[PDB]
């Protein structure tokens, strides 16, 4: 059969560069003839030959008549959809995989696993699909919006790992990791460490033994919870990132949080899912991260790297590597993913750029992608080009 | 070349969950830009790698100008169409297979068999297509609307079995089974037993030896005719379901039909096609059924199960397993189908949710799917989200 | 490589039955959201696994703004297009093969040959395409609208035969047959016999040694020129069909043409391309033909068969086998084609049903298909269901 | 795995004929229902089985609201898109490959290499994609609009060659060639000879040893820079075409530039990308060229040929071979490409036909194709048929 996927060394390169904008609403004018779906929480996951661009649709198109409610997050109509990366996600181009108001997906080398959560807030359900077949579920353990990554899960040797979490958005949300093989949960992993609130983890492989994730604390800190999951022992520990370049939004000024690495700090309440991807070299590991340019709003997006060290203990600033989205443009969730080239993996970050005109009109998103490419420095930014009044 | 398909044991699970909603008219607004087809009698059938979503279209789209007559069942324009399950059935996504105002289709492991009936009421015709080729036909034997299942036919080892019936909707309709191999009828099966009215059979494999069907008696009873068809001797016998949980609509109160299992009881006139699917375990058989929440109108839909026993002799109430569609939402025809996972089969029930605003506007349907998935209880219901005035 | 196609015995059956309507303009309402192409001269040709539905488009859609000129036949914008049979031929579904105002195509078992004619009236050009590649041309020999079949060419052992003709529409048009192998003309065949006007031949295989064609005489007779082409010697002879059931339109009453078989008769001027397909049995040959129900207008379409005999000498009436299109509906060009089933060939006739509101509005066509299917008699007719004012 | 592609001998033929018109804006009427993309700089490139039709879109459709700015060349929204040749480039049919305001692409027998340039004018960037993976980049060396061919690159044995140039449009632009293997630049080639301005090279194989290109000098001359690139030593030399039939636009009268082949002459300022393709015979090489009918405006397009000789030293007029587009119709960029028949290659020229109504309306283009086909003379011209007011 195809053989199972493993992380490989990254393809050679030393800077990210603007790769692709998928801006569906450039075609949603009332006088045009297209039907872009109203979506949010996009992410991309790739298998050996193709990438799919996933998103959670409110099951409505622009132009159209169901804009009411599209700023909400959870309802009975939200579905996980995909298009091949490079296609515009329209009513006809999209595949509707399952009813879901939170999702993830990943390819294990042989088939796609799709993950979606739906159900009532106090009783939600993780649903897993392997190809066409619905294969397994996992129940709410804290009865308060069980939810998952909004980005790719990660498979190695056929075993796929997924972050899930449950609990109060302004309180405790202890995450768990599920180990999934061919659509079935074969193991629950309970992390150790600083565990009081971890959600929306962006995970990737640091090597064949470790998955690392930069996550969101929506309650206590502007530092990101950082998971190190050991794949050989199936154990996870979590501690806060110690860098002075806080990656959450909102956040205080860099370096202003005093005290040891684990200090929570100020402006911890609220948050945003953040980009994180690995560049695996033979002797050195690059960790690439994105954060909004505004400290308090979802506006702009800048790139940072750091090679080696230990995220849990290094307080050093990350090196700024370029403006992907200017302050003038929306920069909402971001996520990492890898494209498989013939012999190496290409790290990328994608950026959700939400068109927000509030609760009175449609609410949806463009997706911008930056990937490691060549050398020198990052050269250009992304605008969505959308005028919401059309 | 590909192996012939056989029924396998079902995948492990003990409850159904909400899987997917295909709701094409969420895109039919007169200010939108899409073309969902006007359809009724949807059903799904899967082969080893893919499922197709079939329906009978009135060869008209919403928005459009051909709404008049779309509530009627039989005319010269209806066609059997399909899209791959997960795509929205629009003008451009659909394949028009054949002219048909009643249909069925199944995959046998190597190719699709499509069945459609058309012709005048008094002298209609079963036409069979195998892949691209029209291959055989079967004539009306009672000259009163020859018609078939409106759901998947069933193949084992290259032989596909199909219910057909012919006769008065208010009187006698004796059904027959056809055994089809590579598109050509190789056998006609004349059932024994209680045969005065059987139509719209939903059938599946209880084992490699027996096909069972839960059917509609439109004249005499609210108990469903239940068929046991022995695939080895090609013989079939029919008797009424004895359970006090009557599955047809309209129906009397549960348990009010006194007398032996064969008493017809009251409010037998009228009916609805009902969902039915098997969960085949090594030692036991679960039979899952659906019926409307309302006793008299096509509103709501609830799930029921029974393990083992004999449907012909057990008067026991069936075990309620969850509300799939509430009473505020339409619940019209339902059907069972099975998805092929790698090593086991997944049972699902599909539900036609008709948007009915009477004869003065368009008339068409959404399809909701629930599949056996994990354990626990069924968690969420389905709404179409469609406003017919848009 | 795939092996070359040969004609096989026909699949068993004894009557034609309504198979499929492709009516694109059921979706062309000004208030709808679709783009059916404006087309005419449809035909279908099949290879081993699929059929394509071809047509000559005026390169315009309904609704739209280029209806002027769509009743003309020849201009600089007409193109040969195809969709997979069963799809609606819309702007997005269609493939544009080449610029052409007359066409043909056929599959030889390994690849598609496409044929289109364009160029000035007095100097037109046959262009041949094998797959994606343009491989050959043939020049006008009589300088007066070189043109070809408007239906499938026919391949045997890799050699594909095509009728072409050139000359006055109200005078002499001597046809030629080209023998084409992998897109290149390897032989010209000059027929013998009654040769003064032959155009729009509908050809098929009577066996592995003979191609027969029922053609159109636009100038001198309402009888059809009937070609017998010997594939082993690459020679052709033509004589008029002698049956009293004249197949052209316009035509005089049946049997009213006196004198020997080759007598031209009355009302010979004008004509229509006609359906003709073979049913090859081991000991008997059925020839199936269609003609309009009106003797003078393109309205209605009826089926006729005759088994064996010799079309050149038998004066016997053909046996009427059913009304495919009532007098009330358009019946314009018709054509034959065969669908390949696993072990036998299925004969069909398709009917162009043109929506004609004259020169002041759009002009386009639905395609109706009838195929040999089962036994008994033909049961239902086809309406397009199109209201041209919408 | 698939063999690497090499240039073969051309298929037999001696004249070009009209092959195909892709005219997407025949469907762009505000009362229609389609979404053709607004595009400029189309080109076509073929691999062994399929050709793709590429263009640079402004990420806007007709009808729509983003027409302003669609006449400008470089901005943050332009993307390289493709559709399979023969499909209309709409919103739903196109694949968005990468952000790019200048592009090229070629197939090497195993995979597609896509090249796009974006970034600010003073510091732009060549980005290369091989299949789905972003693989390499090349920096600006003269900091004045680094840019590439706007037509197919050329691969032999897995090595693909690409012209790039950087420099002032009014002065010096020294071009370079990149040698790319599986998406990564393995060699930079610095030409010799007359190198002061070479841009928009149309290149193809004269043999397995030489790539030749006919290019644009936008500052000094109306004679085209003509490149001979020796693929074995990876060296290139450039000299002006000596023919009195000057191929650029604007141009002086044919033969009015006196002096040696290298004299620049008059009306050198300005230019246009020109068509050029090879017909490789066993003993002789035909070089086919296109140029506008107008000497000063981008109207019309005519074909010219010359067999053998040396383009650098032959002052001979080229042989006129037919009017592909009359003077009433737009003739803007043109390019050559080759289709792969089974055993030989077919040369074609494509012509961009821009609908230009100035900066106050949409600006986009149709693509017309002429291919070597049979013998005789070129018979018909091409019109777009588009009314910009619709
Ligand atoms: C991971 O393991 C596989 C072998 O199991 C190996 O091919 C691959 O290179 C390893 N990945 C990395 C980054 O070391
Ligand atoms: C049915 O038979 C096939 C082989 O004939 C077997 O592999 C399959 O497991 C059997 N199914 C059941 C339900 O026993
Ligand atoms: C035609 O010839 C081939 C063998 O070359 C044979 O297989 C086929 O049956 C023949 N067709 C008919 C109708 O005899
Ligand atoms: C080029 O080389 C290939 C093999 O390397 C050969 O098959 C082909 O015919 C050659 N082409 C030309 C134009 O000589
Ligand atoms: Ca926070
Ligand atoms: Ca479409
Ligand atoms: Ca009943
Ligand atoms: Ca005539
Ligand atoms: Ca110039």
């Amino acid at each position: 059969e195809p053989e199972w996927t493993y992380p490989r060394l990254s393809c050679q390169g030393s800077t990210f560069q603007k790769a692709l904008l998928i801006s569906p609403h450039r075609f949603g004018e009332a006088r045009g003839n297209s039907a872009p779906l109203i979506i949010r929480e996009p992410f991309i996951a790739c298998g050996p030959k193709e990438c799919k661009h996933f998103a959670l649709t409110h099951y409505a198109a622009q132009p159209g008549g169901y804009y009411n409610g599209t700023r909400e997050d959870r309802n009975k109509l939200r579905h996980l959809i995909s298009v091949k990366l490079g296609k515009i996600p329209t009513v006809e181009n999209s595949i509707f995989h399952m009813a879901a108001w939170s999702g993830s997906a990943c390819h294990d080398g042989r088939e796609w696993t799709y993950i979606g959560v739906d159900g009532p807030d106090s009783n939600a359900l993780i649903k897993i699909k392997y190809g066409e077949a619905y294969t397994d579920t996992y129940h709410s353990y804290a009865n308060n919006i069980l939810r998952t990554q909004e980005s790719a899960c990660n498979c190695i040797g056929g075993d796929c790992y997924l972050m899930i979490t449950d609990g109060s958005a302004s309180g405790i949300s202890k995450c768990r990791f599920l180990k999934i093989r061919e659509g079935r949960i074969i193991k629950e992993i309970f992390p150790t460490g600083r565990v009081e609130h971890t959600e929306e983890c962006t995970c990737g492989f640091a090597s064949n033994k470790t998955i690392e994730c930069a996550c969101r604390d929506n309650s206590y800190t502007a530092k990101r919870p950082f998971v190190k999951l050991n794949v050989e022992t199936d154990t996870a520990e979590i501690r806060l990132m110690c860098t002075e370049t806080y990656l959450d939004t909102p956040r205080p000024d860099d370096g202003s949080i005093t005290g040891p690495c684990e200090s929570n700090g100020d402006k911890g309440r609220g948050g945003i899912k953040g980009g994180f991807v690995h560049q695996r070299m033979a002797s050195k590991i690059g960790r690439w991260y994105s954060r909004t340019m505004s400290k308090t709003e979802r506006m702009g997006m800048e790139l940072y790297v750091r090679y080696d060290g230990d995220p849990w203990t290094d307080s050093d600033a990350l090196a700024h590597s370029g403006v992907m989205v200017s302050m003038k443009e929306p920069g909402w969730y971001s996520f990492g993913f890898e494209i498989k080239d013939k012999k190496c993996d290409v790290p990328c970050i994608g950026i959700e750029m939400v068109h927000d005109g509030g609760k009175k009109t449609w609410h949806s998103a463009a997706t911008a992608i930056y990937c490691l490419m060549g050398s020198g420095q990052l050269l250009w930014d992304t605008v969505t080009g959308v005028d919401m009044a059309l």
